[PDB]
């Protein structure tokens, strides 16, 4: 199981400067020394290269775009097939309840339950409906990794007014909850996890030099 | 010239999880990304990287360990060849009145202005005294990055007392200053510019995700 703590995201999609399996795991590796509890990776290629750096526990996802679907976080069984070949210790998926290409969620669900028995699941939600929705399907992790990120929750992000977002999934559901989604710094990531979240994840404020160049940019611009 | 901004600072010393020519030269892309006017770096082959990577302006230096001397910022002449081979805009080093392990600092920058005359200096000082010898030795930049990191500035960080160190720098020279060493924040970038210098370097906060991922994990351990 994940331990309480932080998560570090390891991601660099294409045409990113860091995008390299290589390089995320050595990103992951700074991330276990500076005390991270667990990673979050893309593909099975990144997965595994982690993997051979670390033992951290890791949450897979594959991000893959498909023709007459907004779903991409592990949108089908063959994303699902090529995590359980990764062997990472957590599936996550968009738990949204957008059209998928090909397997329901309910169905990508029993899927994963089936074919990876040993494999905790992470639901990716944007609304506290999606969060309830998950818990009943069991999900062991309920993350806000895409408030903000959908068509209906365009211009939310989990900080407004004080998490309130973040507070009415830990009202709505007895589950782990997990803070994903711009938590950028280190006073966010103390608030969130007062508030009672089992771990959050942190990704572009440690993993996306580009995202923190910007922010230092950006304060001489306001 | 350096331009007035955000110099990013690509660094990973051989025992750090990113020592990589290549890594660092995509820390080096996605600084130019985010908005970086210029990028300090540590090696030849580092710096020969970078450059074949963006067009901005570097500061380059050689940290390499002396028997003997205290000094590792281009300690000798052999960095500096090093550096001169790199083509780097800007070469910095070690501006301290400690004792180096073969040319003295007075030597060194004669040398540069001989074997480099189309080549910046810039000046890394832990004292006022010392900003006011290298503008004495003519740097081109004076920077505060070993303020602190000195045997006779032990307890002293660039941020204490509203920046007072750095009040005192900008007060007693004339040349251009760097704020270099312990800027961590967007906060700490606005204040210094504010202050007056002509530029700051900002390495571990962008560009080290272990000491990112330590100062996240810190604010739970309070
Ligand atoms: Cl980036
Ligand atoms: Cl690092």
């Amino acid at each position: 199981m994940l331990p309480h703590g932080l998560i570090v995201s390891c991601q660099a999609l294409p045409d990113e400067p860091l995008h390299s399996s290589f390089i995320m795991s050595k990103m992951a590796l700074a991330a276990y020394e500076g005390g991270a509890v667990g990673i979050r990776a893309n593909t099975k290629e990144d997965i595994l290269a982690i993997k051979e750096t670390v033992d951290l526990p890791v949450i897979g996802i594959v991000k893959r775009d498909y023709d007459h679907s907004d779903v991409f976080i592990t949108a089908t069984s063959k994303e699902v097939d090529e995590l359980i070949e990764s062997q990472c210790e957590v599936i996550a998926l968009d738990a949204t309840l957008q059209q998928r290409p090909k397997e329901t969620l309910d169905e990508l669900v029993s899927y994963i339950r089936t074919h990876a028995p040993n494999v905790e699941i992470m639901a990716d939600i944007a609304t506290v409906e999606e969060a309830k929705n998950a818990a009943r399907l069991g999900f062991d992790y309920i993350g806000t990794t895409l408030h903000g990120y959908t068509s209906y929750t365009q211009g939310q992000l989990l900080y407004q007014n004080d998490f309130q977002f973040l507070k009415d999934v830990l009202q709505s559901v007895d589950a782990k909850v997990i803070a994903a989604g711009n938590v950028i710094t280190p006073d966010m990531y103390k608030r969130v996890m007062d508030l009672g979240v089992h771990c959050s994840v942190v990704g572009g404020a440690i993993t996306r030099p580009k995202e923190i160049t910007k922010r230092f940019v950006q304060i001489m611009e306001d």
